[PDB]
Parts: C-alpha cells; sequence; structure tokens
C-alpha cells in the first residue's frame, strides 16, 4: 500500500464514498473514527474494536503528552504496538485539550498539566511522530464560539501561520513524511470570507486531507449544517474531508450530504459508559426502570455481540450497579451502532439511494 | 450427564484429582472458581472467563436477592441465561455477607441492606433455587475466629440444625433436587472435636459434597492448615471436600496436599482492578514505578491471552490511569494464572509428582 492514497467511489450530491489506503491499512469512507484517550478506547480491547468494523481510532496527543509520554511511547515502540492496535490512528495536535483541560503566543502555549508543558507546530509535530501517528493533524489555535469577526480573523490568521509551520515540521522529518499523512485544519468561526481566506490558504500549503475546525463548539445544528453548507466546497474535492468532533449520528448523516468524510466523538463511548445506548428509534437510557424486565436486546437489528447475547435487562442491572462489564458492553454496541451507521451511510452512497436513506433514518430515529 | 457424579481418577498422599459431572457441564478437580459477586465476574465476559479454563464459577445471593433481586432473576430465565454463564455454577447461601456487610435468631436473620431482607434455612433454599444454582450450598451460621470453645459449639450446633432444614428444603422442591446438587459447610472453629461432631452430624444428614467452613478468617496459614490436617479426613473420602474462601496460591497448593477439591476467592479478581498481577516468581504490583518500561509480560510462561499481547509497562500505564482496560487485562490474566496454578497441581497429582510440584512451585513463588 502507499503512504496515502484517496479515491472516491461513488457520488451522491455532495456526499462521497470510497477509501483511504495508508501503510497500515485501508480505511472506508465515511469513517468513524472511535476515540482512544490514553492509549485505549476506553473499556475495549483493541480486537474488539476492530471487530466493530472500525478501521481506524484516533489518539488524544493531549493526554499521551502527560501520561504516559511521548517520548516513553517512542521507547517502548510506539502508540500501535504499545497498545495492540495495529492499523491506522489519527492523533489530533494536542491544542484542543490545552484550551479545555489544562500562555498563548505567536510561538505556541504553555500551560500546566490538568507540571508544566508546551505544545507549538513543531513540538505538536514531533509528538506525533514519537507516537508512531499515521494521520497528523496540523496544529492550529481555538476558536471559541461565539467570536467576533476580528478575533476570528486574526486566531485563522495565526492558525493559518501554525499551518506552514506544521507543513514543514512534517515534511523535514523523512521517516514521518514518508510514512505518515498530515491534514491542515479549516478555522474562520461562522464567517464565509473566513472560511474562503481559510480554505485558499490550507490549499496554497497543501495537505493530504482538511479539517473543517471550530464547530460543535455550542452553534447549534442548524448553524453548524449553514456553515458546512459554504465551508466544505472551498475544500479541495479529491482529498478528505474531516469535522472534527462531530458524532450525534444525525449531525453526522446532515454532515456526509454536505460533504464530509471523516469523523471522531466520544459520545458512543462516554455516552456509553454513562447509560445511554444508541438504536435506530432513537437513544435509550438503559438505566430508567421500564427496562428492568426487557429480554429485548439494546437494539431489534443491531449485529453487534452484545445484542446477540444479552439483554437490557441484564445491562440495565450492571450499569445501575456500577459493574466494569456494564460500561464494556454498552460500549462494545454503541461503537458497533456507529460502525453500522456508517456502513448504511456508504452502501446508500455507493448505490444512489442516501437521500432515502437520510429520510428514513431521521423519520425513524426521531419518531 | 447426571445430575452430579464424583469420581477421583488419581491420587497422591491426601491429594485427589478427578472430575464432577453435572448436567451443565464437567467441573475438573481441584477446582477454582471465579467469583461472580452480582451477576458477573468483574471485568471479564463469560466467554472471556471460559477462556481461561473455569468450569465453573461461584455466585453471591446475599448481592443477588438485593440486586437485581431473585425473583426477577427467575422471571428473567434464570442467573445463567441472564448473565450468559451456561456451565455449572456453586452459589453460596447468603449468610457470609450478611454478617460482614449488612436481628439473629434460631430461625434464621433478619437485616437491612447495605431495605429490611430475611434470610433462613428454607429462604435461602429457595433464593438458590430462583437463582438456578447448579450448587447450592446449605445456610449456616458464621463463626467469628477466634471464637471460645461455648460458643464455637452452641454455633455449630444451630449450624447442623440448620443443615438439616438446608437438607430438607431441597429435598422438597423436586426440581431442584432433580437438577441440583446440595452441600453442607462443617464448623466448630479449630477445635478437633467440634469438628468430628459437625462432620459427623453432616455425613449422617448425608450431602453431596462437603464444605470446610470457618476458615480464612484470621487465623492465620498455620493455624488453617493445622485444622485441614484433622477437619479433612472426618468428611466423607467419596465426595468434593470444599474450602470456603480460600484463594491465595500457596494456601490452595497446602489445602490441596491436605484433601481439598474445590476453592473460591475474590484476590484474582480483586486484587487485579487494584494492580496486584500473580506471577510464578512471586506477585506484583505492577503500579509500581519499576514497571514503566518494561516490555515483558505480566508472567514469563503465562499462556493467557493478555501475557501474549501486552506489556508490564502498558499495564503499568493502564491502571496507574484509572482505565477499565486496565481492570479486564489483570483480571484475565489472574484468573488464568490460577486455572494454570490448578492444571498444574491437576496433572502433577495425575503423574504421582504433586509433591515436588508443591516443592518448587513454593521455592520459586517465594525466591
Ligand atoms: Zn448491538
Ligand atoms: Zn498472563
Amino acid at each position: 500500500r502507499p503512504r496515502f492514497s484517496f479515491s472516491i467511489a461513488a457520488r451522491e450530491g455532495k456526499a462521497r464514498t470510497g477509501t483511504i489506503e495508508m501503510k497500515r491499512g485501508v480505511i472506508r469512507t465515511p469513517a468513524f473514527m472511535p476515540v482512544g484517550t490514553a492509549a485505549t478506547v476506553k473499556a475495549l480491547k483493541p480486537e474488539t474494536v476492530r471487530a466493530t468494523g472500525a478501521d481506524i481510532i484516533l489518539g488524544n496527543t493531549y493526554h499521551l503528552m502527560l501520561r504516559p509520554g511521548a517520548e516513553r511511547i517512542a521507547k517502548l515502540g510506539g502508540l500501535h504496538s504499545f497498545m495492540g492496535w495495529d492499523r491506522p490512528i489519527l492523533t489530533d495536535s494536542g491544542g484542543f485539550q490545552v484550551m479545555s483541560l489544562s500562555k498563548q503566543s505567536e510561538e505556541g502555549v504553555t500551560f500546566k498539566s490538568h507540571s508544566r508543558h508546551m505544545l507549538s507546530p513543531e513540538r505538536s509535530i514531533e509528538i506525533q511522530h514519537l507516537l508512531g501517528s499515521d494521520i497528523v493533524m496540523a496544529f492550529d489555535e481555538v476558536t471559541p464560539y461565539p467570536a467576533t469577526p476580528s478575533r476570528a480573523a486574526s486566531s485563522m490568521e495565526r492558525s493559518m501561520r501554525w499551518a506552514k509551520r506544521s507543513r514543514d515540521a512534517f515534511d523535514s522529518r523523512k521517516e514521518q513524511a514518508e510514512n505518515a499523512a498530515l491534514f491542515g485544519i479549516q478555522q474562520g468561526s461562522v464567517f464565509e470570507n473566513l472560511r474562503q481566506q481559510s480554505a485558499d490558504a490550507l490549499a496554497e500549503i497543501g495537505f493530504d486531507g482538511y479539517a473543517v475546525g471550530g464547530l460543535s463548539g455550542g452553534e447549534g445544528q442548524d448553524e453548524m449544517f449553514r456553515v458546512l453548507d459554504f465551508s466544505v466546497p472551498m475544500l479541495p474535492d479529491d482529498k478528505p474531508h474531516y469535522l472534527m468532533g462531530v458524532g450525534k449520528p444525525d449531525d453526522i448523516v446532515g454532515a456526509v450530504e454536505r460533504g464530509i468524510d471523516m469523523f471522531d466523538c466520544v459520545l458512543p463511548t462516554r455516552s456509553g459508559r454513562n447509560g445511554q445506548a444508541f438504536t435506530w428509534d432513537g437513544p435509550i437510557n438503559i438505566r430508567n426502570a421500564r427496562f428492568s424486565e426487557d429480554l429485548k436486546p439494546l437494539d431489534s437489528e443491531c449485529h453487534c455481540a452484545v445484542c446477540q447475547k444479552w439483554s437490557r435487562a441484564y445491562i440495565h442491572h450492571l450499569i445501575r450497579a456500577g459493574e466494569i462489564l456494564g460500561a464494556m458492553l454498552m460500549t462494545e454496541h454503541n461503537i458497533a451502532f456507529y460502525q453500522q451507521l456508517m456502513q448504511k451511510i456508504r452502501d446508500s452512497i455507493s448505490e444512489g439511494r442516501f437521500s432515502q436513506f437520510a429520510q428514513d433514518f431521521r423519520a425513524r430515529y426521531f419518531a
């Protein structure tokens, strides 16, 4: 396989289905990436993550650089070997979690662990190298929501300067440039002209893929969709489009309708341990008393191992009791659900019936 | 298969190896039973528990009757169906956890949930029926350690009265009597004559197996072994001998040397989630800094899936980070370790080299 190849096999309106080929394997698009925070997809063995259909996982650079540490992971053979996942890994740059969980300047950011630490385009790319990441995210500056036009512009500008620095850091490391891919991130808040300026700048630098950054931050789905409506067509058509941190099933469906090829989100894992299970008739909270003697599976059609073997009543009990197996089963189911969602999307695009799928999906999910 | 058949295939001194055949499957003896507290072996799917080599698990009646409730489990199809374990299950009577976790009389005990509840020989046996238990423990009275001779005697007497009541409750329920087995429990603290009186009384009532109750309560291994020395030969030779709540590896080895065929204990599960891993060179606490860059498996010889795929360094990280996968891997390893211990014991008895095994095991484990 090549370092990186993205091919589109089929289209319907703005939606695309296809594949990204990388050395560690093929990624089917549109793709959903389970989140590995600190070198683990919570409550699942890597074999289980794969069994659900995941082709790629995400790793959180901020968490890894704190614990167990980037240099340490490299000493130990890199993230894939350390955690037992041998397929592609996308790493974020660490910058988001800096702002939400942890001194800012043109050089980068210093911060204290939730221990003093530093990140910058250079160090970020370096850390992702040390981890052995297959898909490297450029380091950008977070743009809060809402942001004024002035501040959105200043920050987008900085982020494009940081994108160039990311590109150069990445390219100067031969091992990294030969074996990994680099994605740039579009900024500009909700403003069309800034989104265009950002797209243009990223395209001129040139990346293997392009993320739409800065959304799912409080603006709500209508605004997110309106921004996607004009922002995604600005990106190069022949490269992957990644919508960072977007994961409700209806968000995913609408985002694919607007040209997005890749997603990540902690909802299936997070929501799973907390009691929320996804179903084709909408989410359920398994802790509800209504499930205490319900012998049905979490979902009536789901092909996952959990739905083949255990009842709502049992999982209800486990989660009420705070048992680890409850978290394990809920998580496996929810990630499997998401992968079946992605498969149905891929198939429907390939068959030119994605519009009808989106309709059918919503009528039932929000019934 | 029959309701219950115990056959001894080989002997060495007081040690025995053989099999218990029951409707739900064969149990290899000497046997170690992973503890399913509230209808789950903590952090493991039943398929994983089986993969480690377990033939039978234990269920805690006290916990189940509190949550999710005995009647509820019966409504739902019984414990095996509810939790996804289709091999034999031994249930305790609930009485121990009453005294350690929750009004006492000749009738039984009432207590408040850690909701007011009640247990007695009759209700205990009934609850174990509702759960669908394959091996039913008679309901007895706990004898604290230390106990005076007078109190040890009074309580042992009560427990033998309760043993008769257990036997009669069990036999009066045709479904239970035809499909399950009933074990009696020997009491008498550390006193030989009371242990003899108890053995005699149990044998006269007649049970499918006989537990040595009242040990591993603070007396320490030397005293436990001294009591086993005279107490186990008092039990019928042709039925299983169960030592309740005994689980350190050296305790198990010495107990088998004295005639015990069955064990349960929460150490491998409990100790696992807390960081303790069993090895043939002795336990280790994986949280220790010494393991942060150790690429070796938990144990150099262990055949378990954990030791084939992950390093000490990774598990170290997971447990330090409070990740659920750390608990999963530690537990799978420790239960697998215990099952390999039981296998080595079985094989060595079958080959007439158990004495040498016990020697070799100790010299290395306590090196
Ligand atoms: Zn499912
Ligand atoms: Zn192992």
